[PDB]
């Protein structure tokens, strides 16, 4: 009965989707698919984060408009996410008319309410190109060790950190000109004005314990005002009444969550739902799935902006850790920096969805893709536990019983054990204790294969007059498979489609209470094949 708006963090428009993005979007998608299975109204929303100086400069280097460039990357991203069956209700852009109007509205409300401050700052400026330089577009000689060709605020030889104004003989990365210090008036959002509100939210108990603990560090350091403006030239939204000024991307980017939802409503011809979800009196739930590096922005700056502009705030933040491969940060030289597009040339989407789901929890711990373990676990759990219940039993049913399952359950007590687990498994999906859910499902799968082993259908099948026993055993196994595939339906969308085709039925959460009796199933060829380390080695080689 709930109305839920769920988001993922927005991929940056100038980089391909990699396995780190996929952890976040798979985690959210599993949760979203479970919520849909329980009958709720869910809106799963994302977008490309498409503004800013790096995007402007990259387009210039490519010789195309930024609009053309971001359109091409948005299509690439959406192709990759479609390949992993991420079931968005809408995927939009921060570069949209909906986000322009909402960004202008929110800024005007913040300004009218006293939360925008004007301050003159000094920043390095490229006088040949004619633009202010972000830190990483300044290079020069390290003031400490004198190593040349160092970028931004740190030296990769001696490890020193410093202001780029301390670089010796600085050069613009854009033009090679010597940058100079130049003043500019900037507009600042007065985040400190919201400190008491944000502190109350932190101790409310909604957020993850590890997130709340980190927020206390940030309050202890002290909240600062945040610069929300940038000078022309820029790729973004111009600030009303401030010629030559633009909104900085991190003002307009989360407003893109709202813009993407407004776009969805407008395309549907739905004139009520936007206010029902975003007005202060909303009874709908709003959840953001994010990574560790987005927490400050989503837990402090974003709720403050919404409060200051008379909109509702997030119901919760769901934070995950970073992805590692073979225990370490992804490494280009080792071939463990793996693109989502590359993954799908070697493996299916379900394999990675399963593996991530089996490792995920409600905490913010990093998630390790160990590639040797990936092969072992997919084969052990998917092929040999779950799919085995269908593959070892379906042939007898199709060949000796015309595809018809028995008229009664052979072991009603065992079946009840399986359906009784629905409450704990569903609660584990609901609470994002994904590893717990998978452990419970696989424990059931072990019981199911123990039942079939005990009944020994490969023996019964050869013994005169035991046709009825064989049909009973094999039908029981298939009904246990039906239940397990229901519990795994949020996890494995394509395997589930193949299972529903075999079973001649849609899998619903409540449907497990009625087993398939006197029921025709269809033949299938391999529901799920084994993988091997040769394929892993090819993936790694292709990623170098
Ligand atoms: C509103 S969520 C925005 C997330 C950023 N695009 C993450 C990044 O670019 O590193
Ligand atoms: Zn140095």
């Amino acid at each position: 009965a709930k109305k839920i708006l769920v988001t993922c963090a927005m991929p940056y428009a100038n980089g391909s989707i990699h396995l780190g993005h996929m952890l976040e979007h798979i985690q959210a998608d599993v949760w979203v698919r479970y919520q849909r299975m329980r009958g709720h109204e869910v809106n799963f929303i994302c977008a490309d984060d498409a503004h800013g100086t790096p995007i402007m400069l990259k387009a210039q280097q490519l010789g195309i408009t930024p609009e053309q460039m971001i359109g091409e990357m948005s299509q690439e991203h959406q192709t990759d996410f479609a390949g992993f069956n991420i079931s968005y209700d809408n995927y939009h852009s921060t570069h949209s008319e909906e986000n322009r109007q909402l960004s202008e509205l929110i800024y005007s409300r913040l300004k009218e309410n006293g939360f925008i401050k004007n301050r003159t700052i000094s920043q390095l400026y490229d006088p040949e190109k004619g633009m202010f330089l972000p830190d990483r577009f300044v290079k020069g000689t390290c003031p400490k060790c004198k190593s040349p060709d160092q970028y931004g605020d740190n030296c990769e030889v001696c490890g020193a950190t410093y202001s780029p104004t301390e670089l010796i003989e600085p050069k613009s990365v854009v033009s090679g000109a010597t940058p100079v210090m130049r003043d500019s008036e900037h507009f600042f959002f007065d985040l400190p004005s919201f400190s008491e509100m944000l502190q109350a939210w932190t101790r409310s108990g909604a957020l993850q314990e590890q997130v709340a603990n980190k927020m206390q560090e940030w309050f202890e350091s002290g909240l600062q005002q945040w610069d929300i403006s940038r000078d022309a030239p820029y790729f973004g939204f111009e600030i009303p009444n401030a010629p030559g000024k633009y909104f900085y991307v991190w003002l307009d980017a989360p407003i893109g969550y709202m813009g993407s939802f407004k776009n969805l409503c407008d395309k549907r011809g739905d004139s009520v739902s936007f206010d029902e979800y975003w007005k202060k009196d909303s009874t709908a739930e709003l959840y953001h799935f994010i990574g560790k590096d987005c927490v400050y922005f989503h837990s402090l700056f974003w709720p403050a902006m919404l409060e200051g502009s008379n909109f509702r705030k997030p119901s919760n933040l769901f934070v995950h850790g970073y992805v590692t491969v073979n225990g370490a940060k992804m490494s280009k030289s080792r071939g463990t920096f793996i693109k989502a597009s590359t993954w799908l040339n070697h493996f299916d989407a379900d394999s990675l969805r399963y593996y991530y789901t089996a490792k995920l929890s409600s905490r913010i711990d990093d998630i390790d893709l160990n590639l040797e373990d990936f092969v072992q676990r997919v084969n052990a759990d998917i092929v040999n536990k779950v799919v085995n219940l269908a593959s070892r039993n379906a042939g007898f049913i199709n060949k000796r019983f015309d595809g018809v399952l028995a008229s009664e359950l052979a072991d009603p007590q065992l079946y009840k054990t399986f359906t009784d687990a629905a409450e704990v498994i569903g609660e584990a999906w609901e609470s994002r204790e994904f590893g717990k859910a998978v452990r419970e499902i696989m424990a059931l799968a072990d019981l199911a294969n123990r039942y079939v082993d005990e009944q020994a259908p490969w023996v019964v099948a050869k013994q005169e007059g035991r046709d009825a026993d064989l049909q009973a055993i094999c039908s029981m196994g298939i009904n246990l498979f039906r239940v397990l595939m229901t519990y795994l339906k949020p996890v494995l969308p394509k395997l589930t489609e193949r299972a529903e085709a075999f079973l001649n039925t849609e899998l619903t959460w409540d449907g497990i209470q009625q087993p398939l009796l006197g029921h025709k199933v269809n033949p299938f060829k391999a529901l799920y094949n084994r993988i091997d380390m040769r394929q892993v080695e090819a993936l790694v080689e292709a990623s170098k």
